[PDB]
């Protein structure tokens, strides 16, 4: 059965990466016939009601917005190519958060974002923001904010580049886990599903990933945590670095770990266990509100 239903958000960017898979599928099965159902853990529940109604064969999603968990007979099977992970500095009137006077205004609600700029800059006022990226923009352009923290990757993929005033290094701001590569979710039994998407796996995106992933697992992680986590392939090998701070800024819990792409999962998992121990437990708590990490 030629037929793949791909179930996106209906966001310029959820669009652009409906079309990005869609594409790829197209280069590799020429036979195939790609239905796009857009609709709508936040955004991916109603993905994944229609995948398990069977009104939709894939949903596709940025991996930082991939839950940690699935219900029974969903899950992630694909990983496409990393784009650049990086945090970006968009601003209008200044070209980088070190020209930024004190009292300036910076928008975020990426708890991740505001820990490690607050840790560094106490001084500047990090105010919450919400909307896809073109609203945002907006918000800026209209001077609400004196700037604001984007992906690199949303901009670049949307034609924007022109914001990206300033990449930060992942030493400056800690990716989320998988910013900058596209995740695929399926129903599990689905054989035929599966084989027709394998030529779009990225097996080094998919190392990484699946480090990064495991410790945002073991952290009981998601986007509404201050949770960074962030693997690269240097020299054969897998180095995750991670870290979960107060948002105020005041303590930030970091740790790393270097070995073989094979163990993946078990040092994501080793290093959760690590910042767990050593304060991450208790701040975790007061952000989910009594509820902790077991
Ligand atoms: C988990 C989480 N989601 C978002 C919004 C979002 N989701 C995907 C993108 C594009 C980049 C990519 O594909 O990886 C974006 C927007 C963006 O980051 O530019 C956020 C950001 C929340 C915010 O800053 O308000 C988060 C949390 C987090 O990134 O830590």
């Amino acid at each position: 059965d030629n037929v793949l239903r791909i179930a996106t958000r209906q966001s310029p960017l959820a669009l652009w990466q409906a079309h990005y898979v869609k594409d790829k599928l197209m280069a590799s099965h020429p036979g195939l016939v790609v239905e796009l159902v857009p609709m709508v853990g936040l955004f991916v529940k109603e993905l994944e009601v229609a995948l398990l109604e069977n009104r939709a064969d894939i949903a596709v999603h940025s991996m930082k917005d991939v839950p940690v968990e699935f219900p029974q007979g969903l899950g992630l099977v694909t990983i496409c190519e990393r784009e650049d992970p990086r945090d970006a500095f968009v601003s209008n009137n200044y070209d980088s958060l070190d020209a930024l006077p004190a009292g300036s205004i910076v928008g975020t609600s990426s708890l991740r974002r505001q820990c490690q700029l607050a840790e560094r800059r106490p001084d500047l006022i990090i105010r919450s923001l919400r909307g896809n990226v073109g609203t945002r923009l907006s918000k800026l352009d209209n001077g609400e904010y004196d700037a604001i923290i984007l992906a690199v990757a949303g901009l670049k993929r949307l034609g924007l580049e022109s914001r990206i005033r300033a990449a930060l290094p992942p030493e400056i701001s800690l990716p989320a886990v998988g910013q900058g590569a596209v995740g695929i979710e399926c129903r599990l039994d689905d054989s035929r599903t599966r084989e027709l998407l394998a030529a779009l796996n990225h097996h080094e995106t998919a190392l990484r990933v699946t480090a990064e992933r495991a410790m945002n697992t073991r952290l009981e992680g998601g986007c509404q945590v201050p949770i960074g986590s962030y693997a690269e392939l240097i020299d054969g090998e897998i180095w995750l670095r991670a870290l979960v701070g107060a948002p105020d800024g005041s303590q930030i819990i970091r740790g790393e770990r270097r070995g073989a792409p094979q163990d993946a999962e078990q040092m994501g998992i080793s290093l959760a266990e690590e910042l767990l121990n050593n304060g991450a437990r208790e701040i975790l708590a007061e952000v989910y509100n009594g509820d902790a990490p077991a």
